């Protein structure tokens, strides 16, 4: 109750811990409590976990599922996940094919990260757009703070608005179930 709680599904090599890092920075700044770590057991494209606890006044119990990789959809992969929960999907299928996937009963948010990214950064890692994606159903920090974190991780401006255009996208562009 005391802490916000996502888990991130993703392949080594596609961007899960840092993109969890960056919410974990964002809401940092933001004068929140604050965790973030992953869980491997890995080769170079071996499936792995992030997790984040937000506080809002190993994850078992997620508020969000977040899978950067549609080829990982299980049902094992939403457990624990609440029926009033969601299930956040970077897929260019839609919500019936990931009911199918998962057995998930839930609102269900998909949008294509992989190309919003090769359009805007130039490669298919989905990471920035699955954050954008994330704070938009969420809501669990503002837009501008992982913006911000953009601006500190980066090199030229053109790359740093390219990513803050992959994060907008991303925000911008995902559709929900409910």
């Amino acid at each position: 109750k005391k802490y916000f709680e996502i888990r991130w599904h993703g392949r080594a090599g596609q961007g899960a811990k840092s993109a969890s890092q960056m919410l974990a920075e964002a809401a940092l700044e933001a004068g929140k409590y604050v965790q973030a770590f992953p869980e491997y057991g890995a080769r170079t494209g071996a499936p792995m976990r992030a997790f984040n606890r937000i506080g809002d006044e190993a994850v078992e119990n997620p508020d969000v599922v977040v899978v950067i990789d549609e080829t990982l959809l299980s049902p094992a992969i939403v457990e624990g996940l609440s029926e009033d929960g969601i299930l956040l999907v970077n897929t260019v299928k839609d919500f019936e094919f990931v009911r199918k996937k998962t057995g998930f009963n839930g609102k269900i948010c998909v949008v294509d990260a992989t190309d919003i990214a090769l359009q805007e950064i130039k490669r298919g890692i989905p990471n920035t757009p699955m954050l954008g994606a994330l704070v938009r159903v969420t809501g669990i920090v503002p837009l501008e703070a992982i913006e911000k974190r953009i601006e500190k991780m980066f090199f030229p401006q053109e790359v740093i608005d390219a990513n803050k255009r992959a994060l907008r996208r991303g925000y911008e562009e995902v559709k929900c179930s409910e």
